C-alpha cells in the first residue's frame, strides 16, 4: 500500500535547492527519527492502551520524499488505514504530518550534528531566543495583531479520572471564555484541557480554535499528538521548548504532574522573579481537583520557605473552582496586552521577558556540578530558584532514573552545599511527594541520596 | 420591584433586520395567550446542555423565570428575568443559546404572528418559507445534509455506536439533522463534529428540527447550531424529508416508528417511483433483534415490496456512512433529471393524508383503518397517525391530559396487524425506549 | 433569433413556487412592457451614445422572458445587447442588476398594486424599509459611512470634474456613495471613490444607485452602480435616500436643486427631529457661487436664518467637504447609539405624510397652499417647493404651459414678499442661464 | 507634523530581534542614499509633476529612519510629501509600497551576504540566480499556493501618446473582463494604462482579487515614481533578475509599442522560447498595438523572419487593433499554462523548467571588445543568435543615442563586428526604418550607423 500525499499549511512553497536539502537529509541517519514522528503522527488518535506497543504494530512503515518541479511530496509506504478516509488521508494528520517534515528534516537536520543555519551560534542565548523565534514564525504560529489570548497549560502526562475531567473543566471554561490552549502535545493533562476548550468553542461560536501541540524530537518519536492538536509544533530541544512556552504565553496553568510540576514551577519562579522580570505580566495558576489539595499545599510550602513570602506574588494556588480560573485568565489577557503595549513588545511574543543563559543550557547532574550549587538564603532569589530546581532535579533523578541510579551506586551520595534549613524544606518535600505516592521510589524507603557538605 | 436577575440580548442569528410593524406585532404576540408557549420554549433552551431530567429540572427550578419583548427604534431585544446561570459566562450569554432564543422568538411568535393551511400547496410553501426564513436553504451548496432519526432513550451502547455513524458521516464532511433532542438525536451530532474538526471542514450545520409541543419540554441538544421549530409533527415530518439528501434511521420508539411509516408512506406512493433517497436502519450488534421484529412488522403491513426503500445494515459504522456519501452524486443527478433544487425537494409528492394535521383525540384514534385491505400508502398513512397519538398520549400537554380524563386510546384493527403492532409496543416499552430512566411507564394505549 | 439564459445573482435565487408562478404571470401581463424597458436599460449600462433615447431605440426585436429552471428562475434574453456579453458570457455587473429589475418591478412593483394601505404614513415608511430590506442593502450593525450624492444629471466638464474630486476625496475617507445612479453628477462621486477606495485598499465598496420605474426604463444606470435599487415611485425613492444617508451632499442641479433643498429642510427644521443628526452639503466648483448664493438669499428669506441651522455651503474645496462629512460620522452613530436607531436606515427621522405624498398642480391644487411666513416654518417649505414644481412647471412644462394659457395664471394666495423671493429665485436662475425658459404665474 | 512614524502593512511586520539590529545596519551603510530614494519616489506615487526627476529634487530635505521596537521595526519619515497623507495618515497603497522598499532595498541586500562559509563547489551560478529570484518573489508574499493560472504580463514604452495609451487601456479593460490579473514594470505609460483599464473591468465582473504587480530595480525606481495602480510593488536587485522574474511569474506576455527596446524585449524572448529544451513550454506571447503601429510591428517582424527564420513566428503573434481579440487569446491560453504546469508537476505561480541560458542571466557591457566577440552568423544555433542580436543591438544603439556610448564611440572608433553581411543588413533596415518612422530619435539629424563589418 503506496499513497502520495501533498503539502497542507506547511512546506507548500519551496525552491528547488530547499527540496534537494530535504531529499538529502532524509537519507541521513536522521531517517529514523523522521519516519518514527511521521508514524506517530499518523496514529494520532487511534484509540489504544500502550503507543509504545501501537507504533510496533507498523514495523513495515515507511515514508520517502519525492521530488517534484514545484516542491515536496511525501510518499507513504504501509501507513495506518485508519488515517485513510475511502482512500484520502485525514486533513489533520495530513497537515501535522508535514509540520513533522517542517519541524525535522528542515530546522532540526540543519542543527543536529552540525549548525548548517548560516552564523548560528547556539551557545550564544540571543541567538537561542531568536531560533525560537523563528521556529515559531516558520510553523506559521505568530499571528500579526491578534489580541492575547493563549493560555499555556502544563501537567502530567498520565493522570488519574477525577484530574482529567477537572482539567478538562477547566479547559471547558477556558474554551467558553474563548481563549486558547497551547500544551506539551501528550495524553492526559496536555490533552484534557483542548478537549474541554474544543467543547467550549463550539458553544461561542468560535471558529479560530488555536491547540498548539508544542513537543520536541525525542518525545514525539514515540507519543502520537493527542487527537485534538491542530498546530503541531517540535522544538530542537526542551530548554527550547520551555521558552517557547514562556515566549508564547499569555497565561500559564499548572495542573499536577507529579514531581516534575515542582521543577516546573522553580523553573519559572526563576524567570518570574528576576529582578529584570519585575513589571512583567504572565498569570500562573496551579489548580487540582480537591484532591490535590495536600499536594500543591507542600509544594506552597516549599516555594516560600526556601524562596519566601514574596514567591507568592507571582503565583496563585486554585483548588476545584474551574470557572474561576479560567475566569481569572480571561481577566489578564488585556493586562498582558497593556503590558505588551507598554515595552512595545510583540503581542504573540514575549520578546522583553529576560531568560538567564543558565536555563537555556542544559544540566549534567554530575557530582561535580551537584557539588558548585550555592543552595543558601543569601543568593539572590532568582538564583537560589534556579539552583534549586537544578537540585531538586538531581536528586530525584538519583532515585528514578536509571543514568542517575548509575551515578550514586558508582559514586555515592552527591555532596551539597547549602544551608541545611533549606535542604531540610527539600526532605519534607520529597517525604511528602512519597508520602502522597505522587513519586514512586524503586524499591520501599525514599533514599536522600545526598549528603549537606563539602 | 423585588431584587431579580436582568439581562438584556441582541438578536444574533436572525431578527436582526425587523421592520417597526413587524417589531410591533412581536410584541402583541408575546403578551398574547402564547405567552406561556413562547415561555417555556425559551426556557428550555436555556436549559440545553444541563444534565438533569427534564420537566423535573424545567419549569419546576425556574418558576420566577420570564421573558419579555423589547422594543427599540432599531428591531427587537430580549429581557430575561431571572434565566439559568448556566447559561452565562461571566454575566453573557452563550452565544449558542443565544442563537436558538432568537429562533425561538422568529419560529414561536414571529411565526405564529402571522399564521389556507388546508391545502396541501400551501403547506409545503408555508414548510418552504419557514426554512427560507430561518436561512436553512443554502443557493448553490451540493448535497449533503443527512437526516438521522432515532430514540431519546437509548442506552450506552446505542448512544457510542450513532456517534460512531455520526463522526464516519463527518470525516466524510456530511452534515446533521436530527430531531434536536437527546440520545440518538443527539449522538450523531457530537460524532460529526469530531469528524468535521478532524477534517478542518468550516461549515458544520447541525440542523434541529422540532415543534412546540416537544422543544417546550425538551431542550435542544448543546450540538444544534440551527434550531427550526415547526407548527406541527405534520410540518416537523414534511420539513425533514424536502431537506434529506439521506436518511439514518437508528432504533428508537413510537416517534421513529412514527417516522419510518411516514417515510414508506411516501416511498411507496408510485408518483414517487424515480425519487432517489437513500434510507438505511441501523445500530450496534445488538439490534438485529430489534430490527427484525421492526422489519417483520413493516413486511407484513405494507408488503415485501417496502424493502425496495431501505437497507438494515448491522454493527458498520463506517460503511454506513460510505454508502451515504456515495450516494449524494446520485441525489445531486436525480435533482437535475427532475428539475429539482438542491436544497429543497419540491418533486416528492405527499399526500393529502401524511400532510393534514392529525388531531390525536380518542375519537380519531379509534378511527384508523389499519386494515389489510386498504392500498398501501393509506394504510402507512394510518398507521403514521396512530403512533403519533401513541407519541401524544406519552409527553404532549394536549395528549397527556387526553388521558388523565378519558383513559387510554382505543386503536382497532385488523388482529393480525393489531398483534404485531402490540408486540413491537411491549417491545419499545420492555427495551426502554418510552420514556427516559426514573418510574415504569404506563401504557397510553389500550390496543384490541 | 439570438437567445440567452441568465442565472440569478444577488437576488431572486431562493424562490417558492408559488412566487415563481407570480412572476411567470406578472411578466404576461400589461406590465411586461416597463419590465423590458427597464431589463433593456439594465443591458445598455455603460454605453457609449449620446442619446439614451435613441439608443434605446435600436433594440425594436430585444424580448424577455422569465423562465422556471431548476425551481427557480431564470431570464430568457431575444436579442440583447452585444455589448453587455463577454465571450458569451453576460457581465456580472449587469446581471445583478438585470436581476435587480426582476425583484423590484416584477416581484415588488408588480404585486403592491393584502393589509397594505399606501395611503397610511407608517406603511409607506416600513414599505420602503422593506423594499431596502429586501435588496439586501440594508447591513447589521454596520458603521455609519454612506453618503448620498444629488445633482444634475447633465453638467458641464467642470462641475463634473468637482463632482469627482469630491468622490475621491471621499472615497479616500472610505466613504461610500449612493446617487439617483444616472450620469453626471449622479455618476462622477462614484467614479471618484472608487478611485480612493483603490488607494486606501478599501475592499467593500458600497454605490447605490436609487431609482424608480419611469426614470431607469428610459435612462440606464451608470456602469459604477454596483447596488441597483428601484423604489416604486419619487416619492419613496426620496423617502428611500433620506432614511440611509448618514450625510447628503448636493451638487448644482438646476432649478430642480431647489425643490431637493426645499424637500430636506421641510424635513430638518421639523420641530420633531430638532434633535436628529444629518449633516448636509452643499457644493460645486467656484463657477456655481452665484447659483448657490441666489439660493441660499431664497431660503434664509423665506424660512429664516434658522434653516442655515440645517446646511453649509462650501465652493470649490474638495477634500473639505470630504472631511467635514468623514468626521460626521462619529456623531450619526453617537446620534443613532442614543435614540436606540438603526445604523442603516434611520427610524426616527419624522417625514411629514404631506411631503410622502405626489403633487399635480391644478390649479385648484395650487390655490390651496398657504405661503405665508406665518405658517409654521417646517409647512412653509413642504408648500413652498410644491408651489415650485407647480410655478416651475407653468413656465417650461408644456402641460403647465398650456394650463396658464388656456385656464388662467395660477393664482396663488400668498405673502407678497415670499412670493417677491420667489421671483428672484427665479429671475437668478434665469439671469444665470441655470434655468432656460419669465411669466409669473400668479396672482396673489 | 513634519515627523512621522508608519507601522508596516503588508510585508515586514513579523521580524526577529537579529533581522531588526539588521535592517538599523544596512540603513546606516553607504546604502542610505539608495534606500531613501527609492522611500521618496514611493510617496510620490500619484503626482502630476512632468520631469519626475525635478519633483524629487523639491524634497532636498526628506529622510527616512528605520526604527527599533521591541517587536518589530517602523519607519520615521522626516518631512515626507503631503500628498501622501489624507488627514495626517499615510494612504494605505503608498504605505505598502514604503515597505515593499524596506523589504527589497535593504532586507533582501542584507539577506545577501549572509552566506555559508563552506559553499558548495558543485552548485552553478545559474541555478543560484534562480533560485534566488524565486525566493524573493516568495518573500514579497507574490507566490500564491494552488492559485490558477492569470497573471497577463504587459511591456512597452514608458511614453507613448494618447492614441496609444488609449489602445493599452482597451487591452487592459478587456483582460480585466476576462479576470485576468496584470504585471508591469510599474512606471508609466504602457506600464500603466492596462492596469489603469484591468482594474474597470474588474469592477464590472465583481473580481475582488486585483493584482497589480509591479516589478521593478532599484535604479528605475529611485528615479521613477511607481504608478497608482500598483498594489504589488517588487524590486528586483537588477534589471536581469527583473527581466528572469517577468518571464518565471508570467502565463502570458503582451508587448506594446515600446520604441526601439522593444525589439531587444523581443529578442530576448525569442532567446528564451526558441532554446531547443524549452520548446514543449506553453507561453503565449502577443504583440499588439492601436492602428497607427502596423508599420512598427511589420518592420520588427521582418527582422526576425528575417534574421531568426520564419519559424519564429511559432512563438509569438501580431495583432493591431483588436484588444478584446488579444484578452481572448489569453483568456483561452490560461488552461493550457495550467495543464503544462499540471503535465510536468511544475509550479502555477513559478515557471521552474523554463529554460533561461546562463548568459541570459549576466550584464553586458558594451566595449569595444565585447562588441567584436559577438558572432552574428547564420550558422549560429537560433537561440544564441538572438542573445548575441539582443547584444549587438543595445550596444549599437547605445552608441548612436547613449552619451558614454557616443562619446566612447568617437575616442576608439567605430564597433567593429564580426557578422554576416545580410544579418547586419538586416539590422540597418530595422534602425533605418524606426528612424523614417521616427519610433526612433538620434542625437543630430541624420541616422550615422556607428559599426563596422569584419
Ligand atoms: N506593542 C504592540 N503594538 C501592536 C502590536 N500589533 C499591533 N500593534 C499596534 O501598533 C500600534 C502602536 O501604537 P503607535 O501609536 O503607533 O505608537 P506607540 O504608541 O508609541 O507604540 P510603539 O512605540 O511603537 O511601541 C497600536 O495600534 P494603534 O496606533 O492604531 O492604536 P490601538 O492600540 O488602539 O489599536 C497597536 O495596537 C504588537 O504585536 N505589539
Ligand atoms: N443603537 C444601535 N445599536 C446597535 C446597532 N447594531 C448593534 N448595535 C449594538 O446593540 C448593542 C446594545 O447592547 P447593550 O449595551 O447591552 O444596550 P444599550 O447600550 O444600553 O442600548 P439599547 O438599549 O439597546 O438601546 C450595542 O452593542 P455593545 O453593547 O456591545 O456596544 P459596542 O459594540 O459599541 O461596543 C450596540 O453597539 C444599531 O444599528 N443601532
Ligand atoms: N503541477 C501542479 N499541481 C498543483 C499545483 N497546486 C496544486 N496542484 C495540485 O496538486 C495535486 C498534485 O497532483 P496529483 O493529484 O497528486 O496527481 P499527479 O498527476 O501524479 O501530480 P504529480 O505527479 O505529483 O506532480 C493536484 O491536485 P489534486 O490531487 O487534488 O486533483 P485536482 O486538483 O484536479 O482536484 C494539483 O491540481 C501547482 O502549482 N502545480
Ligand atoms: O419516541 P422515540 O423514538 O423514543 O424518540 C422520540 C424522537 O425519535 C425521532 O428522532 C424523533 O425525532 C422523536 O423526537
Ligand atoms: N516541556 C514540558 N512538557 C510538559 N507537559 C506537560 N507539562 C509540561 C511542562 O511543564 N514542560
Ligand atoms: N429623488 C432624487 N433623485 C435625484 N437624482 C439626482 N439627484 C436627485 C435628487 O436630488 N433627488
Ligand atoms: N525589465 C523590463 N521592463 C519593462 N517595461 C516595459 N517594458 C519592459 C521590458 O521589456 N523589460
Amino acid at each position: 500500500a503506496i499513497t502520495h500525499i501533498s503539502p497542507l499549511g506547511s512546506m507548500d512553497m519551496l525552491s528547488q535547492l530547499e527540496v534537494d536539502m530535504l531529499k538529502r537529509t532524509a537519507s541521513s541517519d536522521l531517517y529514523q527519527l523522521f519516519r518514527n514522528c511521521s508514524l506517530a503522527v499518523l496514529n494520532s488518535g487511534s484509540l489504544t492502551d500502550n503507543s509504545k506497543e501501537l507504533l510496533s504494530r507498523f514495523e513495515n512503515f515507511d515514508i520517502n520524499v519525492l521530488r517534484r518541479e514545484r516542491g515536496v511530496k511525501l510518499e507513504l509506504i504501509n501507513p495506518p488505514e485508519e488515517a485513510f478516509v475511502d482512500g484520502r488521508i485525514i486533513r489533520a494528520l495530513q497537515a501535522n504530518l508535514f509540520a513533522v517534515l517542517r519541524d525535522i528534516l528542515f530546522v532540526y537536520g540543519q542543527i543536529h550534528n552540525t549548525v548548517r543555519f548560516p552564523n548560528l551560534n547556539l551557545d550564544n542565548s540571543v541567538h537561542i531566543t531568536n531560533l525560537v523565534f523563528s521556529i515559531l514564525r516558520n510553523a506559521r504560529a505568530l499571528h500579526v495583531g491578534e489580541a492575547p489570548n493563549m493560555v499555556v497549560c502544563w501537567g502530567g502526562h498520565s493522570i488519574n479520572e477525577n484530574e482529567y475531567l477537572y482539567a478538562r473543566r477547566v479547559g471547558n471554561q477556558l474554551g467558553l471564555r474563548e481563549l486558547n490552549i497551547c500544551t506539551g502535545c501528550g495524553p492526559g493533562a496536555m490533552e484534557a484541557p483542548m478537549k474541554g476548550a474544543a467543547v467550549g468553542h463550539a458553544q461561542q461560536r468560535y471558529k479560530d480554535s488555536r491547540f498548539i501541540g508544542m513537543t520536541e524530537p525525542s518525545i514525539i518519536a514515540a507519543e502520537p499528538p493527542n487527537p485534538l492538536v491542530n498546530e503541531l509544533i517540535i522544538m530542537p530541544d526542551i530548554e527550547k521548548r520551555l521558552e517557547a512556552f514562556v515566549r508564547i504565553a499569555h497565561g500559564i496553568i499548572i495542573f499536577p504532574g507529579g514531581v516534575g510540576t515542582a521543577e516546573e514551577l522553580l523553573y519559572l519562579l526563576g524567570i518570574l522573579m528576576n529582578p529584570a522580570n519585575k513589571d512583567q505580566v504572565l498569570p500562573l495558576i496551579l489548580t487540582g481537583p480537591k484532591e490535590s489539595a495536600d499536594y500543591f499545599r507542600v509544594l506552597d510550602e516549599f516555594v516560600v520557605h526556601t524562596l519566601g513570602e514574596n514567591a507568592r506574588r507571582h503565583y496563585r494556588i486554585i483548588i476545584d473552582d474551574a470557572a474561576e480560573v479560567a475566569r481569572q485568565m480571561k481577566k489578564s489577557m488585556p493586562l498582558v496586552k497593556e503590558n505588551r503595549r507598554d515595552t512595545g513588545d510583540a503581542y504573540s511574543f514575549n520578546w522583553s521577558m529576560r531568560i538567564a543563559p543558565d536555563l537555556q543550557m542544559p544540566f549534567e547532574p554530575s557530582h561535580e556540578n551537584m557539588a558548585n550549587l550555592k543552595l543558601y538564603p543569601d543568593q539572590p532569589v532568582e538564583v537560589l530558584a534556579a539552583d534549586l530546581r537544578r537540585a531538586f532535579s538531581g536528586i530525584v533523578a538519583g532515585n528514578v532514573k536509571e543514568v542517575g541510579i548509575r551515578a550514586i551506586e558508582e559514586f555515592g551520595p552527591y555532596k551539597i552545599n547549602g544551608d541545611k534549613e533549606i535542604m531540610r524544606r527539600m526532605d519534607d518535600l520529597l517525604q511528602g511527594f512519597v508520602a502522597q505516592h505522587r513519586m514512586k521510589l524503586p524499591g520501599s524507603a525514599y533514599i536522600p541520596c545526598y549528603e549537606i557538605c563539602t
